[PDB]
């Protein structure tokens, strides 16, 4: 899994 | 926007 | 609060 | 692998 | 927090 | 923004 | 491995 | 996995 | 803190 | 922004 | 090798 | 591992 906050 | 990925 | 299972 | 976030 | 399982 | 990568 | 972030 | 604060 | 599994 | 890499 | 900080 | 303070 991956997450980019902006 | 925030980006998840899973 | 988020969760990604992979 | 999963990812927690809070 | 955070966690990564991998 | 911040990134995360499992 | 594993990470964890507080 | 990796973490990239910004 | 942090922790780096490996 | 700080890097943690496993 | 396991990465501790605090 | 490794970290990257800045």
């Amino acid at each position: 899994g991956y997450v980019l906050g902006s």
